[PDB]
């Protein structure tokens, strides 16, 4: 539950190691509990890192809504000189975003929301086999029993 | 990308197979392309059975979203009799939603987009080794290349 | 599930056996889910050959429709063969339709619209006997299920 | 050609033999030529028995349409007793309908009618292989030679 | 008859391949049944790939339309840095379409358009010598059949 | 460039040779510029034998647009032949049409526009092998060249 840096392969054709250190937690009115994490590469600016975001909040009906946030900015590729005659500065083409969001009332159980979470999982992963549902974690903990980092 | 069974194993503590069968795919105004899948059990009615479903929308900003929505349906436990005197009827008690929600530029690619995807798909894993992503199946096929089953 | 070519033999004084290959499937906004097979007889006009259809549309009622639709064009009979030109098919004189239609509640499970379904199955037949009623085929599936063809 | 009982196995898991004894012929202002059977069953009501209806209406343009109407009430279960002290009277909780409904032409003939009847039947019950079309019964006499029971 | 990979080359001076994926099937209000393909190659963006689509609608006195749409997306050339001082993103410069259409009555047989078809292509090709004509494949099946693919 | 005889076989289970002889070129405002060929059987009425045609015109858009439609009359059939009058061939039942259709940029080479129309010819042959795309004939004259019969 406390917050720690989370190691983490990417996508790519041969997959890429990132490691996302803990930016801190907090309470945000429109999204309620928030917890930040992101890379620290020297490769792009600060703001333009891989980052990661827990958001957790009841909404009006009284359903909890979570939702595990993956941002990836890819960058701009600076080339000869723009018509100032100076090297350009970096610039963020565009940012892909992939997350989880679940929906629970609140009769669901901490088993209930595992049950539902390893089923996107495995579709995720083309997995048509059997797969034992994490129950540790920063995403279980968030997922499976609505808690938020330290 | 023809649609086709699904076998999916849950997270309950000791996970259950699920087999989804395909309902068929088609355009809406609202969601953009739907893709529908939904298990086929007797024990339960037949609009309250484990279900997914595939969006992928244009939206106005030109940012495409694509979504993988996960429904488990738990019933009421019947008991008794009603103040009529006769059993009741099945209902369903709440519904669990777990989905992932991608949302991309126009300028992503193939590799872009399958690079985010495994990187939450290892988070909700709990995954901190290197993880092949998959280039096969539905999910990837919606995720990574834009394809709406047939 | 997916469509696949059928084969029925019909009820002629010998019967003759027929095989309908798949057409499509969509979403009517009046039909519903509709899904057409044909047979493929190399010289008969398109619009004269044996086609099965399905529909399922959820009603205002809440009541859930399904139909199976056997439509056998009959040609007008031909006088005879251009010896030079090319020569056309007489017209369609009439098309005969035969149908199974079944309404059913939402409370009602897979077994409530099987049960019905061989009834009249029997009844068609002139059958007093004891018969299993199909669980599988694409009949099943719609019947008895609610899926259409994907 | 004349009404009498008719003795039908339904669908259930292990099939049960249904007598259905006739209950009379009238004519109907949007109905056409209706024919009633009804089964005797001491276990439900009059009005909940599993009943076979038969209706031959004449339409414009020359085409008659002929249906065979299959209604299986489900009956709720009684269990305990209401708020009242006292135990439940029988209550129908859905009805089941499946029917075979044609749509013919003054111009087709008993054996066009009678090779559409038999595809249709073939399919309902998953029969790939020859099947002798019936002559007789009510089935026959109506969906064959528009004949109604009298 | 359902969505497969498509394998063509084009007609470059030195002729390429392509591999069409199924992208999705639909109806659409004013094209009839639509069934799309595309390349998925790392080139270019996901709505710059070379695709194909077919298109089934049925007209007024009994008429059907049927397309193949070929289009060909040329991207400009990128080179150098725009006035921004960056490189510049891929952009389309023109589309080009090249498509079968057909109009046939509902009275052609499955012969009468595999006749037609061939016709064409021969005059396509610059080819006066005998050729077989197709009887399968997902043109054969448009064009000869009515077919869309499912 | 100019118009001569055209052979081309079709698409019959035993394919026939078909001699296309010129009938003249024209500009029409609504069409475009129009060169049509026509099979000259000696008895068969003018109207239905089998005919070719190509349209190119310049949209409003700036797009060039290029047809080859290729066009089977079909003729109902024939009762008898009077013993002393002269005795006509019987009414064109339908007309099957088959045709190419490009829509190309002003940008758009010979190299472009051939690369395209190979792809469509291929498909239509049901072809997933190298061919080489034609550089002389008619039909690249018109859509590789822009140039229509004169
Ligand atoms: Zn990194
Ligand atoms: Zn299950
Ligand atoms: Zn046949
Ligand atoms: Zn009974
Ligand atoms: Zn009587
Ligand atoms: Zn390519
Ligand atoms: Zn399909
Ligand atoms: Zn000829």
């Amino acid at each position: 539950s406390s917050q720690a840096n989370i190691t983490v392969f990417d996508g790519a054709a041969t997959p890429v190691s990132h490691v996302l250190v803990p930016l801190g937690v907090g309470i945000d009115e429109n999204l309620g509990s928030v917890a930040k994490w992101r890379e620290n590469l020297a490769t792009v600016p600060l703001y333009a890192n891989v980052r990661v975001t827990t958001m957790q909040k009841k909404l009006k009906s009284g359903i909890e809504r979570v939702e595990i946030r993956v941002e990836v900015p890819v960058m701009e590729a600076v080339s000869g000189q723009n018509a100032f005659g100076y090297t350009a500065a970096p610039k963020v083409a565009f940012t892909d975003s992939g997350s989880f969001v679940g929906y629970f009332s609140e009769r669901s159980a901490q088993s209930n929301r595992r049950l539902v979470k390893q089923i996107l999982t495995n579709l995720l992963g083309n997995v048509s086999t059997s797969v034992a549902a994490p129950t540790t974690g920063f995403a279980s903990e968030l997922i499976d029993s609505g808690i938020t980092a330290s």
